[PDB]
């Protein structure tokens, strides 16, 4: 049996810049909580004991910027400078321009660019195995540092797994994984021994099923060592420096564009979520086992200047005709994307949640790009 | 006959993301220039009137950062308020952390991560016609300005390029250009006429080879109207938020690193440049039309975690063997790469070149990653 490796990563909730990605959408969520129509577009940057958020934003609300900046840093776990950040202590810049302020279907695009989606039958929830198992991982880590099952864990940490697949007619079909990472932050309270064995028994062994994992698995477990400070600490984040981990690990496609600290009307937001729900689509209806989608848009234009779909030779029926059914389906007009998607309601967190561990492939009704649409074909 | 639609898109050296990216390896050569074994993680942020450098740097050089800051920028055509940032004016934060500090082969990676190459035969350089597109129409946008040709040209703008192309068996062939769009900046001296007449005839028919153009060929020239103030006015740039103007136009992968501001023996920069030469040595030998060549990393260990190579159907020879012919031919360690590559050398701004209009598939002499090695194999 012919086989290849592919790696995937994630980084946890307390990488300096996933820090900043959760800090510019808790920044857009509080606006759009008072102003559902606010334009939003806040950029995060972090250093030793500094946080900064600048950009612009187009608002009736009035926000405390300082306070959601601390929030959000705290709530990740930012509580002392030994964590690497006090979130109490900091200095926190606030450099936002502020300013006060429409048939949907005559809306432009407010920039150019292009924008990608990507499913796949290899998971349930229609997402690469190797990303699926990465973002997890993180996610897992979070989760027992927060809940006191592994109460050493800090808030910083890397993920990454490598996955054997067969290529089945062009669908992927995972073998087994091949190597996991983990690099953790921790405290000193924990031995390398204890560290090694938690992070398997209580992180790894429950994400993975166990019909992927055998005894030629590689473990690399703190390869590097010790690792007690992290996030900000000497080193530094920014807004939307982790884009391939926000979408699919390396597989599908992206066009470039980040999705932090932007109102949904953007099209790097709102389009590349439309065509998530695309592919998706596409491959839930039976359409196709894999498929890729691109949208593209011109500034000031509201229908896209080009869309393609590709199911690398897994469609039931061929690529043209699928592009045909995608097209008459979704909508790729911005004033009609975000009306679709119920983008503004902006309730629980709603776009801070996308901020870690993946916009893709969650199955929280406010991710309501994740909703399939029935696709008439026969 | 059958065809799709494949866009990508580019940005000037005036947008203020890009401009980040040139400020942060300005740092970067300035630090090697000195000191070649400098590490270097210099991140950019820019706002109206701001210019902000922070991260990490270990070198023994001596660095005039605000002078770096103010020079790149100025020579970008950052000049005047009204051009939307005065280098001899705006406010410059240096919020760097600078300090002072053996085989090659047992050289860790600093990081984990993993990085992707492309190639494809359908350009002379071994790159998507889209992103070749794109990207050049860009660089003549810059050079029509500072030669003089378009002198009412302001230094920011956008270009995408949309191209209708024919699958051949898995090989990417080119039919026609669909759709061109050039959004620039621009002064108040000429009228939404002057600017289509001279963007048609200075920027785009020079560029695009007339085979690809035809009376169908849709031009979208400033869309949305008048765009006299750019850069970082009103907006906000940051340091690795075009990486996929930086590769590959959406064609090949990414996985996820960004280059600028990084010393070369960062995997994210040294690792994607080797899968690139990696890439384009299996297509320039013959051996596939298309190559996908990816590497991943662990911090602290110098062999890579996996490597794959995949032809999208277009090799001569099975992708597991092109794979170990790959694997016995590039050296894919840290330590190795950086002296491979020739990475640490140093000269006339090696890297800030790389910082606009793409990293590959440029045919300067210190690309050292788009030099094409032998590979050894058997035509069947
Ligand atoms: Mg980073
Ligand atoms: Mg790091
Ligand atoms: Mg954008
Ligand atoms: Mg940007
Ligand atoms: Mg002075
Ligand atoms: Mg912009
Ligand atoms: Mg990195």
């Amino acid at each position: 049996m012919e086989t290849f490796l592919f790696t995937s990563e994630s980084v946890n909730e307390g990488h300096p810049d996933k820090l900043c990605d959760q800090i510019s959408d808790a920044v857009l969520d509080a606006c759009l909580e008072q102003d559902p129509d606010s334009k939003v577009a806040c950029e995060t940057c972090t250093k030793t004991n500094m946080v900064m958020v600048f950009g612009e934003i187009t608002t009736k609300a009035t926000i405390d910027y300082e306070k959601i900046v601390r929030d959000t840093c705290r709530s990740i776990g930012f509580i002392s400078d030994d964590v690497g950040l006090d979130a109490d202590k900091c200095k926190v810049l606030v450099n936002i321009e502020q300013q006060s302020p429409k048939r949907p279907e005559d809306i432009g695009a407010g920039d150019q660019g292009h924008m990608f989606g990507y499913a796949t039958d290899e998971t349930p929830e229609l997402m690469p195995l190797s990303h699926v198992l990465a973002t997890k991982i993180g996610a897992r880590l979070t989760e027992v540092r927060k809940n006191g099952t592994c109460r050493w864990l800090r808030p910083d940490g890397k993920t990454q797994v490598t996955v054997e697949y067969y290529n089945d007619n062009g669908a992927m079909v995972p073998v087994r994984v091949h190597t996991v990472l983990i690099s953790t932050q921790h405290d000193e309270t924990v031995t390398n021994d204890e560290i090694a064995r938690d992070l398997k028994e209580h992180v790894i062994k429950p994400i993975i099923p166990e019909k992927y994992l055998d005894d030629k698995t590689i473990f690399h477990l703190n390869p590097s060592g010790r690792f007690v400070i992290g996030g900000p600490h000497g080193d530094a984040g920014l807004t939307g420096r982790k884009i391939i981990i926000d979408t699919y690990g390396g597989w599908g496609a992206h066009g470039g564009g980040a999705f932090s600290g932007k109102d949904p009307t953007k099209v790097d937001r709102s389009g590349a979520y439309i065509v998530r729900q695309a592919a998706k689509s596409v491959v839930a209806n039976g359409m196709a086992r894999r498929a890729l989608v691109q949208v593209s848009y011109a500034i000031g234009v509201p229908e896209p200047l080009s869309v393609f779909v590709d199911t690398y030779g897994t469609g039931l029926i061929p690529d043209k005709e699928i592009l045909k059914i995608v097209k008459e389906t979704f909508d790729f007009r911005p004033g009609m994307m975000t009306i679709n998607l119920d983008l503004k309601r902006g309730g629980n967190g709603r776009f801070q949640k996308t901020a870690a561990y993946g916009h893709f492939g969650r199955d929280d009704p406010d991710f309501t790009w994740e909703v399939v649409k029935p696709l008439k074909w026969d």
